């Protein structure tokens, strides 16, 4: 869990990010699929795409970006309610294990990608205090998602 | 395995990286450790470094960077001799499996990082025919390292 200052520093960041949630989610997923093509495999929509400029344009990927961003949104907006953050990531985890059958490690890879993009987008307003704050939310998603994978028996 | 055209493409690309192997290896390791803090954990000598400027400047992180580029150069310089590269990568696999006790997925994460660092530094000499070529070398490396981990029973 986080403080009130770390929570506020993360939400202020996410405030800007989510202003153009579509164009940010897309930069994230395109980099995820370019730098880790093994991640595409899980996606019947994208598994046959190699051109990154083709991914930027594709409507289904934009539909997928929104979907991730929006779920992340519910987490960031509820960091004050640890019963809410728990319950949301429980659901994301379980569904990714049971329906999507995704190897839990990719959540770690995706996280790092989210850091790289955020670090480029917001270089001039990403001080040490905010980096650590963001590292704390990363660890939070990861250990809640992995407990769901454990709970379901992976 | 790569064709004669794909081999030369990788080599012409690698000749540019390796012209300043220290600087490039350092750039790679630093991003690796920042976006994947859990990779740091493995290194007794770096697990407590947090400031990226502090890393660039440390002689020991420089030395480790020259060790990676050093080994990679031997793979790349020998891409005509597949028994040769098969041997080097298996040696690298078994060492990291048995002596360093590094989990094998970290090799995929590092390559991903190598691709993003190369894209940033050498955009001008990284056209789609080379992107495509480099991606095959990556798949070679990984499956020869996966095989090394399996041969040893991980
Ligand atoms: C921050 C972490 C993540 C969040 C919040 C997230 C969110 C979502 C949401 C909300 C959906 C749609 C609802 C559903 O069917 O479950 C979805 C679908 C999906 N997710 Fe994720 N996701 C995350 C990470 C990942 C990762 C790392 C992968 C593996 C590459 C992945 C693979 C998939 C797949 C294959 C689908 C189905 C897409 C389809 O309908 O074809 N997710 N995700
Ligand atoms: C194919 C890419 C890689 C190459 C060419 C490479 C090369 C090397 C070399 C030459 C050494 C020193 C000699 C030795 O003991 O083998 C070394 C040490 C080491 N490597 Fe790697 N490595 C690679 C990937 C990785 C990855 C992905 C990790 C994950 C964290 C890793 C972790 C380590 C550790 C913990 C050591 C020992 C550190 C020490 O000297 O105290 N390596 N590597
Ligand atoms: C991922 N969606
Ligand atoms: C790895 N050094």
């Amino acid at each position: 869990e986080l403080s009130e200052a770390e929570r506020k520093a993360v939400q202020a960041m996410w405030a800007r990010l989510y202003a153009n949630s579509e164009d940010v989610g897309v930069a994230i997923l395109v980099r995820f699929f370019v730098n880790f093509p093994s991640a595409k495999q899980y996606f019947s929509q994208f598994k046959h795409m190699e051109d990154p400029l083709e991914m930027e344009r594709s409507p289904q990927l934009r539909k997928q970006a929104s979907r991730v961003m929006g779920a992340l949104n519910t987490v960031v907006e509820n960091l004050h309610d640890p019963d809410k953050v728990s319950s949301v990531l429980a659901l994301v985890g379980k569904a990714h294990a049971l329906k999507h059958k995704v190897e839990p490690v990719y959540f770690k890879i995706l996280s790092g990608v989210i850091l790289e993009v955020v670090a480029e987008e917001f270089a001039s307003d990403f001080p040490p205090e905010t980096q650590r704050a963001w590292a704390k939310l990363r660890g939070l998603i990861y250990s809640h998602v992995t407990a769901a994978y454990k709970e379901v028996g992976w």
